[PDB]
């Protein structure tokens, strides 16, 4: 909509072809036809494809070319992604508490407050991003950048291929999630680690229930 | 040595420039000087770079060109990756036991036996791969393909940027790992889930100790 480079544009263009469904999973990407459609040379397009192969969205095979993977995320896949996120979060908190690391709780407070702010402003995309950044801060408490990057990739896939953000169209759900995030921050700051972990688990369980309620009656 | 296509050749050359350390992380790749060093044109080399972007080794930042990521893994980063792997494995076993799935234990037995076979043949690369596939089978018990793909990327980075395979140059370490894998299989088959989980933890702890002992 408001691009600054030819590469990212093409990337975004291709990405939207993956989201609106103009390219179906298991389809071989016609790199030559795609470059003609965008009016671009193959140097940007190729680059885009490479990036989307790094994100697991496209798979290149030695026998065919680049193939597009099944990337659409229904409720069950959303819950699988959330289970991955939650094992990462719980293990992060457990490791930090066991080894006595210093948790950047001020950054976590800032992230929770950004959640509060975007919920007050009714900025849904920024609220989703802020919720994700709060979770990422929790995970970074493990001091494992590999895990942070993995969960960032998961968040990217959720944002671009799930309707999970629609859950936060409810002000009630947004405020409950903000309250849970603040409770987690407070328990961590007070040192009640097991209570914080069970609060994290409760948060994820309720959001899983709501993810399944998204599919039942939207 | 013994290349069959010019791309795979150029790629490999560039890839070793990443492994021997002649190209520093976060450095911008001089595609023209690299292509002239290899005596090749630009179209193949870029493909190579593209391939290394598809594997997460190189990133196309918003600035024009390609930048190389911090991919070398020392002992501490190896242990970080292994902690991630073991979090996945333990959660997989716990989830399978809690929801009462049927774990494909015959596939697990086959993978453990391939470990045994490659250890017998002193095939280090295939033994490393077989160990990784045994772990991946354990993780697939979670019925979560995303986690399998994540740990596959971890194993790729380990194979190409770690010395962790040198650990298995010891026949004793290989046999201990094989015995532990078989014990995990048997405990899973007998339903002793907590014992299987503590055996998994012990295996990872011993291999973590061995990662630091590698001088």
């Amino acid at each position: 909509n408001k691009f600054k480079t030819l590469d990212k544009m093409v990337y975004n263009l291709l990405l939207e072809k993956i989201k609106n469904g103009e390219l179906v999973p298991n389809e071989h990407l016609a790199e030559e036809k795609l470059a003609r459609e965008f009016g671009v040379s193959r140097s940007p397009l190729r680059k885009a494809i490479a990036t989307l192969t790094a994100q697991g969205i496209v798979s290149y095979h030695e026998n065919s070319g680049a193939v597009l993977n099944d990337c659409i995320v229904d409720a069950d896949r959303y819950v699988q992604l959330m289970e991955t996120i939650e094992i990462f979060v719980d293990a992060a908190i457990a490791k930090a508490a066991h080894f006595g690391y210093e948790m950047d709780l001020e950054k976590l407070y800032a992230r929770m407050q950004e959640m509060e702010r975007f919920s007050y402003l009714t900025d849904l995309e920024n609220y989703f991003d802020a919720h994700h950044r709060f979770i990422l801060c929790l995970i970074s408490f493990a001091e494992n950048p590999y895990q942070v990057r993995i969960v960032k990739q998961i968040f990217f896939q959720m944002v671009h291929f799930s309707d999970g953000i629609n859950m936060f169209k409810s002000v009630e759900i947004r405020e409950w999630t903000n309250k849970k995030s603040n409770q987690i921050y407070e328990l961590l700051a007070e040192g009640k680690i097991e209570l914080a972990r069970k609060t994290i688990k409760s948060m994820f369980a309720e959001l899983t229930i709501q993810a399944y309620r998204l599919e039942h009656h939207h």
